[PDB]
Formats: structure tokens, C-alpha cells, sequence
């Protein structure tokens, strides 16, 4: 029979990823996994038809299963809302899940020995762990239209007394504020992933602050850091031989810049999404990453493929022209989600083929087997010709084909 | 007889930068130029003893006379405090200055043909303009002691709009909050800096922001941007074949990641400090940037060391120069520029072609020799030590400016 999958929340997606989403399952997964599909639809025109409220649902099915599995959505902007005819410009879907979800996003690049790095030094891997809570990402902000006074208040809930700071007096003409806050208990468990991912990797840990203008603000995450790593963690890390320390956000990202790769970078909510990027860029490829939101219960995660929804293929896949969508960040959401699906129930089965599905996906393309993206990466775009890729379901034939072979072999060693 | 200077607005730094700082004018400066340099001590200890006063009376002179040049200074925080015995743990003096004089900051990296770069297709140089005032460096930031609310509120002085924002309800422990903010015609001056830029470079322009998510603060940046230029500039940028367009902040990095330069890039004011390095370090190294607070007025300039104070820090030590020089040659062309002294012009272009000269024929110091063979396989053989690199570029210095005045 097939292996018993278990319980897996499922989150569609938009136009491509939704296709190849369709095809990761249909080729790749069902064939030789039984699960019990909890499917939320999580489309631009799902969420318009429920208030976006099905967004909010799949986030409370993540902390009654243990495991999410996400496709790329559209966040959409004001021409989106013109195309959907949409009743509102509705919020980001993955920030709406990870304020409910919390916790960690641990980022990494997706390695291919064959893919060229636009950062030659990197030959180890660079992990970010993206603090999925507040800062600008969960905001107040406003349009300021005239002269006035902005003002940010704090009022204890004894109410004994009252803080109220200047933010800034508007005399001439208008502007803009904002309100951002965080989270003593959301610093703590970003601290404590963070110090847990360098002792499971053998890495040093850094975190970038700006804690030297943003002195209470990011002075909290420098001290919540430093006091949970010398009550809890200083020992350990001694012994794996690694450190931790505090640094600059401009000066980490240039230490990070001319490096050699291997470490731990812990971010703040801003900094991990605008850095993950940088460092999905410079590895190869910016779709070729992993994007794993660890929650701080230790139980619960949220596996994601964080590109965009390939929007110019979508439209040619209407029309039945040929496209070429490379799947693999979202079929790495897929295995990462099963992997812990198959930690949490010691399913062995279902592990292996989490791994190998990996391995496949890896072996495919170093054999020079890929999509017309990674092959653009190594020719070069103006000298890719038509027989250097093969096309969005010959790629995942071409998968299909070998995880049948090697998922083949590994059943005649009994 | 030297040249005449003129009126140039001085900044005394702190640590190993202030070591060179007073380098370069005793052995390029100086030799060659007669100032009126109105000096202000922006070393910590000074500006302790002033309670930071000396910092605004600098930055008040800069209006006065147009040109400042800046030495790197520190920032005091918990551990600074201690060192130095501080009374306070003072604002960054580049904050307070950056906050009185407004405008962009134009950074570019220094380029030698003999230094490598981390980002092999950056062919074309990268500009970044950042905007000098604002968001979170110049925001109110707390601590919040435990549970309850807080609230952003907006009075306006005559109008009727008492609106109240809840930004937070902290029902369990505590946390951090903070309110931030822009203005209108700050954003407008910095959107025709980053179109002009442009235009005389000759190059596309791009602006950052994450307006999906801050779609009120940032789309009033995009909004203004793409309103000054459909209005002002979308026909002369068509003329010479150039675009303007808007990004978001973690496309853009990834964009120009797989470019190959040749653009302007319009930055916020944190993204401004945060991605100058990026783009610094990929060129080569940190410290080969320059780093020049262009005013509104089209008239002030403030030139500056964009790094630190030497971080790592009787012995001989080989600290890379470059920085602060061009602190002082672009301080010093300007005030040519503004005075028409075709002198002090040449003088300042001169000590600019010395500095890459001399590195571009094998003279540099121990990071750029680092940078070019790695570290541990770089030997004494490879480097000048301070005082030789200075030296040496002060010797070449005599050189040119001797052969230009026979020819
Ligand atoms: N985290 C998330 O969920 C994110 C979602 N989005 C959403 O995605 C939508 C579109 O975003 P956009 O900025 O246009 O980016 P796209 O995903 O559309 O990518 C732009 C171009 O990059 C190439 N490309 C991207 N991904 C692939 C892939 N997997 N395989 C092959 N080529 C690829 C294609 O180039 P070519 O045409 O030359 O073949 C494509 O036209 C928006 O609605 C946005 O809100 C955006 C960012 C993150
Ligand atoms: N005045 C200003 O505008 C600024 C002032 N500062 C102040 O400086 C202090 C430390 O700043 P910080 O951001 O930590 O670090 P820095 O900006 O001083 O530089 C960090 C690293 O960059 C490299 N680097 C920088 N400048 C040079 C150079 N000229 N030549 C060669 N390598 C260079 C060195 O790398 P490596 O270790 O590999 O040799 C150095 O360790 C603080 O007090 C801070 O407030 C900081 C930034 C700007
Ligand atoms: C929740 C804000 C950050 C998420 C954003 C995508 C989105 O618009 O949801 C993004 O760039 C990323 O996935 O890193
Ligand atoms: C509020 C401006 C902060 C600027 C900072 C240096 C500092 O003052 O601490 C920095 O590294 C730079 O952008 O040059
Ligand atoms: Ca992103
Ligand atoms: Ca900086």
C-alpha cells in the first residue's frame, strides 16, 4: 500500500504555484503518500468571497495539526483589485499567519553544485531565522493631511498612570506616522530558536540590531539575547566550539557580505524579509530557498514557498502556450512539512520519502535536468536556447520519473 | 604662497579615524591649501563636556558656509558610556546633523581597477541617494514596563480630525513600541534630489519601499515620487533613454544583486544605511565609499567618512585613508565650485587621482592588500603600514602637483 501520511493542513495558492501546486501533489506526493488533507483555499478569490476569513481559519487548522503546508497567494495592490474586482485590498495572507502562528522563519538557500553563486565565498550555507511577530509588519500606520500633533501614548492597565511621547509636531504641511510595537514573550522564544538552530548546525549565532539609534526599542532585543544566551546556552556553545554575538544590521551585512557562509543569522521581522532575499540571490537563484516557520510550542510549523506567484506564465498557461516554472521551492514546502509531519508521528516511512523527494529534486538538476530559470543561471539568458531546459510538465516528468526509481530501489533491500 | 581655501566648516573625530584625520591635513592638506577652517571637536569627550552642544553649533556653521567635512565619530551606548564616563548616552552626532540640515545622501563606492569585487557583474557603478530624515532615526522608541495599551494619536492644529490609532493592547508581560514619522516636503526635496541624480548620471532610477504592507507610510512615498515625475521629469528621462520605477525593498536588493549597476537607487532612510554597506562591501571593501549630505538648497554640502572609527582596533597598525581623504576632496570641491577657484579645483581632483594611483600600482594598505589575496596569505611585503601609506601618497602628491605647474 502507500505510506499513512497523517494530518496536514493544506493552503492553496494563485495562478502558476497553484498549477505546479496541483502537480507536486498529483505526481509526486499522492502516488506514494496517504494523507488526511485538511485543504483551505487560500486563493485571491476565496479569500475575497469570505472576507478573507479562510486565511485566519488555516492559521488556527496549523495549531490544532502541527503542520501547514503553504502555496504562494497574491497580496494584492491596487491593480490586483482592479483585476479580481475585489471588495477590499486585503492584508498579506503569510503576515495575517504568522501574527497568529508566531515564532521563527528559518530561511536557507537550496544548493545545486552545478547552479553558479553571485557570492563566490559562500561555499557554506547561511541560515536566517526571520522573527515572524510585530515591527513593520504588523503595524499602524497613517497618512498625516495637515499641521498637527502626533503623539504615542502608554497607559498601564492598573491605570495608575499615563506616558504620553512626542512623536513628532507637524507645522507646516503634512506627512506620515506609524506605531510599531513587539513583544517581551515573542523576543524571548525568537531568542530561543535562534540559540537551538546554531547548536543543532554547529554555527555561530548573530543578530543584527540598530541598537544603537533604536536604543529601548532594539536595546530589548540585544539584552533579551544576551541574557538568555549567559543563563541558558553559554556552556553549550562553548562546547561545540561556536559563539554568539551582537552586531550592527549595516555591519552584518557586510560581514555576512565577504564571508565564507556557515552560520546562524537571527533578523528582526524587516530585516529577515529584506536579507533573505539577499542571501537567496546571491547563493544562485532567488527562487531556490526554504522558508520553514517554526512556532515556539516546539511542535507546530508552517512551511512555505516564499517567491511570487509567476504571474507572466500563468498567462501563458491560459492561453496553452509552454512555460517553464521551476517547482522546487514549492515542492521543498512539501517534503519539509512531511519531515516533521513523519517527526512528530515517528513515522520512519514517511520520513525517508520526505529526504528522498530532496534528493531527487537535487540529483535532477546537477544532472542537467532543469527549468529554463536554471539554466539561464548557467549560460547565461541571451545564450539559452530551447534545447538547455525542458518545459514546467517535462521538468516534472523528469522528477516523477526518478523518484520512481530511487523510491524503486529502496524497496529490494529487504 | 598655497591656494586659497576658503571658509571650510571642520569636524574632529574620535578613536583611529581622528589619528588619521589630523594625517591627512598635516601631510595633504595643509602643505598645499590656506583655510579659514572653522573647527569643531566632535570627539565623545568634547562633546560630553559640551552636553552635546558642539554638535549643533557644527551643524548650525554648515548652514552658514556651506561646506563641512566630517570626521567618523562614535555613538555611544551602554558599554561606550562606561569607557568614557559619559553623562548621557548621547544621540549620534550624523543623526543630529542629517536632522538639521536635511536632504539626500549620496553614496558611491571608490573604485580602483585593481581591487576585486564580490559581485562579479557589477560593471557599472551603483548610487545610492538616501534620505537624510526621518522614520526610525529620528523616532521615539520605549520600553513597555507591562500589560496595557498603547495608542497613536493625531490633533491637528486646525481641522477636525482627533483620530486615535490603537497600536497595541499588551494583555500578558511586556515589550517595545515605538512612533515614527515623515514629512511631506522633506519627501518632495527628496525625490527631486534622486530625479536630478539621474538625469546628470545618465541612468535609470529606482525606489524602494514595502507599500504592500506599510501602505499608508510607504505609499505616500511612491505616491509622491511617481506624482513628481509624471509631472517634471518623465520627458527628460525619455530623452536620454532612462526610466523611473518603484520596487519593493527585498525585490530591489535581489535586483540589484543580478544587475550590472549603472543605476540610482532612491533609499529610505534606514534602508539608505543598511544597503550603502551591501553595496560597498560588494565593490570591494567597506571602507572605499564616499558619502556627501547634498541640502535642498543646492548650495550646502556635508562630506563625511561613511564607516566608523576603526572597530578593530606603541605599535604600527596600517589603516586604510581613502574614506577621509574624499571626505575632504569633495568638501574641498565644492567649495571651489561655490567660490569659481579653478586652484582649489584642480587640487582637489588631483589628490583623488594620487589616492587611486597609488593603490592601482601596488601601494596599499593591509585590508586592501587582504582584499586582493585573501588574509592569512598576506604578508608585511603586501602592505604599507599608516604612516608609509600616507607617506607614500603625500609623496605622490609633491609629484603631480609639481608637474602640472610646470606644463
Ligand atoms: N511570499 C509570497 O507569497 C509572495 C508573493 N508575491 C506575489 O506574487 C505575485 C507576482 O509577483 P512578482 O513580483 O511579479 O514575481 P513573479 O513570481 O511573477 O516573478 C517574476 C518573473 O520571475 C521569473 N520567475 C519567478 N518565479 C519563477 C519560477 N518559479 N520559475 C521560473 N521563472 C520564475 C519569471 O520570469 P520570465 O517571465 O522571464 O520567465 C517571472 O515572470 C504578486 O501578486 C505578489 O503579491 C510576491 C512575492 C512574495
Ligand atoms: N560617523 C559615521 O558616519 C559612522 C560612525 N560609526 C561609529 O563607529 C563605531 C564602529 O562602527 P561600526 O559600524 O561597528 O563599524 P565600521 O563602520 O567602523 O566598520 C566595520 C568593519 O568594516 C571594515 N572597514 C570599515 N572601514 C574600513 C576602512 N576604512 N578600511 C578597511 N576596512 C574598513 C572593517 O572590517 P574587518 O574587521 O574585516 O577589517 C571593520 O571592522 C561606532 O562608535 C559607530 O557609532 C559607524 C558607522 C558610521
Ligand atoms: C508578512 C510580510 C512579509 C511577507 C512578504 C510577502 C507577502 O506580501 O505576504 C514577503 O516578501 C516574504 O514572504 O518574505
Ligand atoms: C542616525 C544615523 C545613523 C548612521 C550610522 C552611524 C551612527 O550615527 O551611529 C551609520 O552607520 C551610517 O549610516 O553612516
Ligand atoms: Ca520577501
Ligand atoms: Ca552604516
Amino acid at each position: 500500500k502507500k505510506i499513512s501520511g497523517g494530518s496536514v493542513v493544506e493552503m492553496q495558492g494563485d495562478e502558476m504555484t497553484r498549477i505546479i501546486w496541483e502537480l507536486i501533489k498529483e505526481k509526486l506526493i499522492f502516488p506514494y503518500v496517504e494523507l488526511d488533507l485538511h485543504s483551505y483555499d487560500l486563493g485571491i478569490e476565496n479569500r475575497d468571497a469570505t472576507n478573507d476569513q479562510v486565511t485566519k481559519d488555516a492559521a488556527e487548522a496549523i495549531k490544532k495539526h502541527n503542520v501547514g503546508v503553504k502555496c504562494a497567494t497574491i497580496t494584492p495592490d491596487e491593480k490586483r483589485v482592479e483585476e479580481f474586482k475585489l471588495k477590499q485590498m486585503w492584508k498579506s495572507p503569510n503576515g495575517t499567519i504568522r501574527n497568529i502562528l508566531g515564532g521563527t522563519v528559518f530561511r536557507e538557500a537550496i544548493i545545486c553544485k552545478n547552479i553558479p553563486r553571485l557570492v563566490s565565498g559562500w561555499v557554506k550555507p547561511i541560515i536566517i531565522g526571520c522573527h515572524a511577530y510585530g515591527d513593520q509588519y504588523r503595524a499602524t500606520d497613517f497618512v498625516v493631511p495637515g499641521p498637527g500633533k502626533v503623539e504615542i501614548t502608554y497607559t498601564p492597565s492598573d491605570g495608575t498612570q499615563k506616558v504620553t511621547y512626542l512623536v513628532h509636531n507637524f507645522e507646516e504641511g503634512g506627512g506620515v506616522a506609524m506605531g510599531m510595537y513587539n513583544q517581551d514573550k515573542s523576543i524571548e522564544d525568537f531568542a530561543h530558536s535562534s540559540f537551538q538552530m546554531a547548536l543543532s548546525k554547529g554555527w555561530p549565532l548573530y543578530l543584527s540590531t540598530k541598537n544603537t539609534i533604536l536604543k529601548k526599542y532594539d536595546g530589548r532585543f540585544k539584552d533579551i539575547f544576551q541574557e538568555i544566551y549567559d543563563k541558558q546556552y553559554k556552556s553549550q556553545f562553548e562546547a561545540q566550539k561556536i559563539w554568539y554575538e551582537h552586531r550592527l544590521i549595516d555591519d552584518m551585512v557586510a560581514q555576512a557580505m565577504k564571508s565564507e557562509g556557515g552560520f546562524i543569522w537571527a533578523c528582526k521581522n524587516y530585516d529577515g524579509d529584506v536579507q533573505s532575499d539577499f542571501v537567496a540571490q546571491g547563493y544562485g537563484s532567488l527562487g531556490m530557498m526554504t522558508s520553514v516557520l517554526v512556532c515556539p510550542d516546539g511542535k507546530t510549523v508552517e512551511a512555505e514557498a516564499a517567491h511570487g506567484t509567476v504571474t507572466r506564465h500563468y498567462r501563458m498557461y491560459q492561453k496553452g502556450q509552454e512555460t517553464s516554472t521551476n517547482p522546487i521551492a514549492s515542492i521543498f514546502a512539501w517534503t519539509r512539512g512531511l519531515a516533521h509531519r513523519a517527526k512528530l508521528d515517528n513515522n520512519k516511512e514517511l520520513a525517508f520519502f520526505a529526504n528522498a523527494l530532496e534528493e531527487v529534486s537535487i540529483e535532477t538538476i546537477e544532472a542537467g535536468f532543469m527549468t529554463k530559470d536554471l539554466a539561464a543561471c548557467i549560460k547565461g539568458l541571451p545564450n539559452v536556447q530551447r534545447s538547455d531546459y525542458l518545459n514546467t510538465f517535462e521538468f516534472m516528468d523528469k522528477l516523477g520519473e526518478n523518484l520512481k526509481i530511487k523510491l524503486a530501489q529502496a524497496k529490494l533491500l529487504e
